[PDB]
C-alpha cells in the first residue's frame, strides 16, 4: 500500500490552506505534475528557508507545467500564520498550496513517518506526472534541507525522456561520457542487438549501450541553468534586507 | 518492516564480487559511512553512466570516509564481467564492491522492487552512517540517471550538522537566505524561546530561526567544488577518448 | 502446485532474450515437443558445455520436432553476453532461448531451488510433449553436467512409445533380455491374462511379459547413434580450435 | 518436506524382503552410497527388464561401493515371489532388496506419485552419497525404462568430483570442448578472478572457464565402459533361454 | 466416515481384476445382495484357505442371489498371478473379483485398517443388500480365518426375515427355547400390547414376545445344511491332491 | 477413537446390576478374557433368546477363562426384571453382569449406534484377552440373532493360536485343505522363505504356505462340538417347559 | 435453548407407549394445557408414588382442560412392563402416556441432568398453557416426591388469572391479608397511579396495592378442595389391598 | 454454569439491606439451610403478599434451621423504604435481608431472567441445605404467588430423608399408598435385590419398593400442620386491621 515508483499517487481528498482538493485528480485534470513535499513543522527553521527556495523556482516550476503542494500535521491556522510571516519577514509570497494533516492521516498513507520523529514528517518529495503516476520519491532528514534545483532537474529530464523516448545518463546534461547525450533503451532479444549493431544509426559503445543528441539547445541549457544557480554563491542574501 | 530514516540499517549477510560481508557492521567496525545505491541490471547503460560517476568521485567519498556498494539482481559472475568490461571499453576501474541479490531477497527487505520493474530494482540510495543509521533515502528510475555530486553535498552537510550541532538550509552552502550560514535547532519550550530571544550571541530573524557560520572555508568551498562538478559541461567526453 | 510427470506443464507467461511467449502452448500450437532445461548462472562453466552440447545435438533435436528453451535467474542481457561470447570463443552459435528469471518467480513454480543453492536453479530437464504434457524430469546438481544424449534417447523412446501403443524396456534399444523389442502393456484382467496367452500373437515369457520388434531399422539405429555418440572419444576437442 | 539435491536423505524405518531397516542411516554406517529406486509394482515388464538391468550392473555399483534399494506399493509377499519368477524364467538373480510400501507412506513421503497412476509409484532414482546427502534424482515414467549405465557414470563422476575437488563437463568423459578434463570451480570474486587469470597453473578459455586432467586411466576407461556397453547390441539375448 | 448397519453403502468406483465398477451400483442394478470381504494379502495361507472356502460356496451364494467380491491393498497384478497359484496347486478356480487397493483409499474408506496392522487390511465383512444397504459387519484378525456357513446363514436368515416381516432368534434355526421359530416384532404401545395379548393369533411367553412357524421346510433345511457343513470333517482333504 | 482390533479395551467406569468396575482393568487384573455384547433393548424377544443362548454356554466360556459381560441404554432396574423374568418363565438364570448405558456414553465410545436405531444400540461383539486387547469384532442388525457357538471357537482358535505360535484356516477345524491343521507364519524375507523350502519339518505346498497338526485331539473335538450344537436341531423346546 | 417461563415449549418429536407426537403441537391444537413431568427411572419407589398420585388427580387435570405426560430416559418397553405391573400391584391403571428418551435427547434440551445423576433426569415439571408457553416450572431432587395438589393450584389459579386479569397472591386462595382476594396489575405510570387511588373501584391498601373477589364459588371451593386433600391424612392406604 | 439440583450454590459477594455476605459460605458458617427467594420488584402487590407470607412463617424456618433471603434488582433504598412500608401498614417485621441486585449480576448468575420479563426476575426458589448444596428449585411466574407451606414440607422431607436415609413418597406424609411411610432407596445389584426380598425387615410391594415408619409422630403432625394451615381460610385477613 506504501506508494512506489510506476504506481498511480494513492486517491485521496485533502484540506489546505486554499480549500479542499482530490489528489491526484485536481492536478491530472489540469494536464499538470505535480510536487507534493513534506515538512517537520510550520516556524521551524530549515522548512521556511525550503518554502522560500520553492518559492523563489515557482516561475521555473510553472514553465514545466508542475504544481507545488507542500504537507505538515500543523492546521490551516498555522499555515496561514507561517506563510503571513514568511512575506512579512522574508519578503516572498508563498504562492502554493499547503495540506493541513493534523492526526496524520495523508503522512501514514504516504509513509511520511520515520523513526526521527513520532510526530513530524521527513522531508518526503513526491514527483507526479500529469497521468497522476509517481515518477521519483526523495526523503531528506530533519537536520537537512532539499536542493530544489535538483528537483527541478528531475522534472526536466523526465520531461524529455517521456517525449523523446530516451533513458536519461548520470549528471545530465554534464555526462562524463556522453555529455548532454540521451540514451536509446537496450535491445531486450538477440534479433534487437543485432539489429542495433547493423544499423549505425546511433552513435555506441556497445549493442547494449546506444545514445544521440536529439534534445534541443534550448532544454539542455535551461536543464545546466538549474544547476549553475545551485553552485552560485548568492548576489544578495535576503536577511540583509530584512 | 521498511527502512526508515534514524533507524540502523537492518542487519543481513550479502555476497559481492569481493566476497560475503555483514551490513552495517562491515563499516560500522571501521567506523566508515557507506552509500549503498541499487541498479535494475548490469550491462544496462543508464547504469554504466552511474558506476563510471561513481568511480570518477570514488576518492572525494574516502576523503569523507564514505565506503560506496552497489546492488542488483545480478550474479557476481555478471558483476565481474561488467565491471572488466567499463575499464575495458571505458578506461575506468569500479573499485567498489556491488552486491549480487538473484532471487531479489535484499531488494525485498529494503523496499526497492517498485512498480516499474517486477523483477529489476529501483536506482535507490541508502546514505548510512558511521554508527549504521539511515540518514536519507533517494529513489530514481529506470529512465533517470542520479546526480552523484548531490549525494556527496548530502553526506557533507549531514557530517558538518553532527559536529557542529547545526541543521542545514536549503541548497546549503548557497542559500539565499543566510548562504554558507547554520541553522541553531530552535527553541521547543517557552524558556528556550525567551533566553534565545534576549541572549544576541546568534544572527536571528525570530526565536525559532537563528543561525551563524561556523564551517570553514574549506568545508564550504569543498560543497562548492561539488555543485560546480555538477553545473560544468564535463571539459572532454570519454566517448571520443576510446 | 510442483509439477508431476502426467501433469500438463503449468501455464505461465515467461521473458527470454527471444520475447515473451506463454508456456506451453507457444510449442503446443506449433505441434512441437520442448525440452526446458535450467543452469545455476550464465557464464559458468559446466554450463558453456551443457550450452555446447545442446548445441551441437540442435539439428537431432528438430530431426524429433523438438524446440529447446534454457532458464537461469540471470538476465536478458547477461543471456545475450553469454552466448555472445560462446560464439565468438567456442565457435558455436547458442539458437534456441533462454527464459531470464531474476527474482525466482519460475525457479520457485517448477520446484528448480535446491538446498545446494539458496540463489541458482539446479540443473533441472522437463521433457514436455506437443500436448503440452510433462512426460520425464531430471534433477542434476552443481558439480555435474548432463548427458544430452539420454535425452534424445528419451524422447524418441516416448514418441515410439505413443506411436505404437507399446512400453519401452530397460537400456533400450540395446535391452539384454529382448534387445530392440518394444514391450507390449500388461493384461489388467484374469479375461485379457488367458486371451494373451491362448493368442500366440507375441512373443511371451509370461501372460504379463509380452513383446514384438514393430520399430522401423531407422527408428533402432538413430536411438543407438546418440548412445555411440555418448560412449565415443571425440575426434578433435574444441578447446584446441580456439 | 519434499526432497532436494543437497537435503539429508528424509529419515525412515522402511519394511524390505531382506528385513527392516533406518534409512539413510543403515548405508551410512557402512561408509556406502545408496541409489533407491521405484518401479510401478511387481511383474509388470519395463520393471522387470530394469531389476535385470540392475542385477547385471551390481557388481559395477558394488565396485564404486554403491548399494541397491527398489520400492514398490508392493507386499514382501509379492517381492519374494515376483524375485524367484525372475530367477527361475531368465536366470537372473535379483541380489539387492526392494522396499515393501503397500499404504504407500514412502511413495508420498519421497513424492513419488505423480499424475500418470494414483496408486503407482513413477520410477524415481535418488543417488545418496555415504554421507547420505541426495546428490541427483530422475523420475521416468510408466511406459520407459531407465538407462541404468547413466546411474553408474553419475555415481563414478560425483566420486571423482568430491576427491578431485572438480566439477564435470557435460557427457563426461567424452566432452566436446575438454574430452576427459574436469573443470576447476571459478572464482566468485575480483581478486580471485585475476589470481586465475595469472598464475597459468590451469588451460582456460576465460578467467571463469579453467580445466586440467587430474582424473586417471582408469577412472576414465571405467566411466567410457559404461557409456560403450549402454551404445553395444548386446552379445546375446536372455529371452532365448527362457 | 466408518460405514454403519442401516446406511447405504459408501458409494466408490474400484479397480478389480474383473475391471472397474461403481459399489454399490454394479451389484443394485443387478438386484444381487454382495459380500464385500477383505484379507490382508495376497499368498498369505489363512488368506487363501478363505479364497478357497469362499469358491466351494459360490453356488451356495449364487443360489441366494448373492455376489462375491475381495479386497486387499496388492495390484491386479498379484490378484491374477495368486487366483492362478490357487487354480494350478488346489485344483480351484476362484470365480469371484478381488479389488486392488494399493493406497489404501478403499480400506481407510471401509474402516479396514486396525492397530494389527498399519499397511494390511483386517479380515473385513461387508453383507449389503439389493437395495445396497449395509445388513451386517465382523471384523476377524490376521490369525484367525472365517467361518462361511455362518455368513450364508446371516444372508438365508436376513432374506427370511425381511420377506416374512419377522425378526430370528439366537442360532436359528436350532434355537433353544422356540426351534426354528420366528419372532413378531414387539408392541411398542399399551394399545399394541394390549391388543397382542387379546388376539390369541400367535405363541407366546408374554405381550413382548410371541413368534410363529411361517419358515418352509426348505428354507430351514437350506439353513441347516450350511451349520451340517460347518460342523462336519471333511471327506477329503485338498492338500492330499497336491 | 472407535475401537481396532489389537487396540487395548477402552479405558471406561461402567456400572452394571453387578455394581461399578472398570473396563478392562476388572478382566485383566483377574487374568481372564470377556466377551461384551450389546442388545438394543430389555424385553426384546430376540435379545431374550441370546440372553438364554450365552447363558446354557456359560460353562463353556468358564472352561476357556472367558467372562461375559452384556450392554444396553436400559437402567440396571430394567436388567434386574428382565434377568429375573427370564428366569421365572424361561427356567433359566442369567448370571453374567449387564451394563446399564442411560445416556449412551458406553454405545458411542464403542461406536454401537448404527443407522437402525437413533436410541437403541447394534448387537455389538468385543472379543478382549487378558492383556486387554480387542481380538475380534462383530456387528449383527436388530432382526438377526447372534450364532454363539461361533463366538467359542473364536475364542478356542484364538487362544490355540496364541499358545502354538499358529494362525487358524478358514472354517477349522474342518478346513477344506488341511482339516485340522494349524498355519506356520508365512516367511517375510528372501532368507526365511529359502530355510522354509530347504527345512522339511513341516508340510508345505509353497514356502508361503506350511502346517502342522499341533493341537490336542480334545482341543480338536471341543471346537468341533460347538459347531455341532449349532447345527443340532435341539432335542426339547425351552417353550415347551415354560 | 434451556427453557424459560414465557416462551414457547421447544419444538420437538417425541416417542411415548401410545406413539409418537409433536410437542407442544399435540396439546395447542386441543386448546388442552400440559404438564410434563420426569421421573428419573420406572421401577424406583418415589417415581411409583408420584405416578399413582397423578393417576388419581387425572380427573382434576381433565376437568380444568389439562393432560398429562410423563418423561425419563427408559424404553417404551420398560414403560408398558412399569404400568402393567402399578396396575397388578396397586389396582390403578396409569392413563396418561410416558416419552421414551434413551440417548437424553429430550433430558439434555430441556435441561433435566442436574448434578445428583449424570444418567437420569431429576423430577422436573413444565407446566404448559394452550398456548404452548412455559407458565412454571418446578425442580424436585432424587429423593423428594412432589406434591402434586400444588401443581392443581397453579393450574387453577394461572387460569383465574388469565380470564380475569388479576394476578395471584401467596397462599391463594387462603392468602393471610386478602384471602380467596385476587390482585389488580399495578400502576406502572404517574397518571394511573394517581387514577386508581381516584376511582374507589378496588379494596386498596395503596396505589400499588388493589384487589377484589372476581373468582366463583366453585373455583375457590375447587382450590381449596385441592389444599384440603394435600392436608388430611388417607383413610384406607393402598398398600393394604395390594 | 447455570445452577443445579446436587451442585454447590455459586461463590458469590452480594448486598443486602443488612451488609456484604457471601454465598454460601455466610449460612454453612453457621449450619444453616437457606432459602434464597427472588421477585420481580419492591412494592408490587404479589411480592408484598409473598414477603408477608414468609415474615409470618419465619419462626417455622428458624425451627428448621433455614435462613431466609430475598433477591430483586432494586437498590437497598427500596428496600428498605419498602419493608418499612409494609411494618407500618401490614403490621408485619421483615426480619430476613433482601439482596440488591441493580444490574441483574446474580439474576443473571442464578438464570433468573426469563421471557417474561427482560428487566425484572422472575420468582425463583433456591432451596440450599448447610454444606451450601442445591437441593430443590421452583420457578414461578409475576402473576402467580408461591404457596410457602411447600417450600417449608420440602425442608422438613428433605431433612428427615437425610438423617433417616430414607427416600419420601408423593405427598408426603398423606401418601395414598404408605401414609406418613418413607421409603428405603432401592437395590441396585442383583445380590442387593434378592437379599432385600430374603429379609423380611420392611413391609415391601417388590424388590424395588419397600418403606417403614422412622420419622417421629411430632416430625410427621409437623409436616401435616404446615399443609394445613395452607388449606384452612383464614380467621382474620390482615387488610381488615391495616
Amino acid at each position: 500500500s506504501i506508494p512506489l515508483i510506476g504506481e498511480r499517487f494513492p486517491e485521496m481528498e485533502v484540506t489546505t490552506d486554499h480549500g479542499v482538493i482530490k489528489l491526484p485528480d485536481h492536478y491530472v485534470s489540469q494536464g499538470k505534475w505535480f510536487v507534493l513535499f513534506s515538512h517537520p513543522a510550520d516556524f521551524t527553521p530549515v522548512s521556511t528557508t525550503e518554502f522560500v527556495s520553492f518559492a523563489r523556482r515557482y516561475e521555473d516550476f510553472q514553465r514545466l507545467g508542475v504544481d507545488l503542494i507542500g504537507l505538515s500535521v500543523d492546521s490551516v491556522f498555522s499555515h496561514i500564520k507561517w506563510k503571513e510571516w514568511i512575506e512579512r519577514h522574508i519578503g516572498v509570497r508563498i504562492p502554493f498550496p499547503i495540506i493541513a494533516d493534523p492526526q496524520g492521516t495523508v503522512a501514514r498513507r504516504l509513509g511520511l513517518l520515520h523513526a526521527e520523529s513520532a510526530t513530524h514528517t521527513v522531508r518526503g518529495v513526491f514527483i507526479v506526472d500529469a497521468r497522476g503516476v509517481i515518477r521519483t520519491m526523495l526523503y531528506y532528514p530533519m537536520e537537512l534541507g532539499r536542493l530544489v534545483d535538483e528537483i527541478l532537474r528531475i522534472v526536466k529530464a523526465l520531461k524529455l525522456g517521456d517525449s523523446l523516448k530516451r533513458a536519461v545518463p548520470a549528471d545530465w546534461p554534464n555526462n562524463e561520457i556522453i555529455g548532454e547525450g540521451l540514451i536509446v533503451p537496450p535491445p531486450t532479444t538477440e534479433d534487437q542487438a543485432r539489429a542495433r549493431m547493423e544499423s549505425g544509426q546511433y552513435r555506441s559503445l556497445d549493442w547494449a549501450f546506444s545514445w544521440d543528441t536529439p534534445a534541443s539547445r534550448d532544454d539542455v541549457e535551461e536543464a545546466r541553468r538549474y544547476l549553475r544557480r545551485a553552485a552560485e554563491k548568492p548576489a544578495k542574501l535576503l536577511y540583509e534586507e530584512a
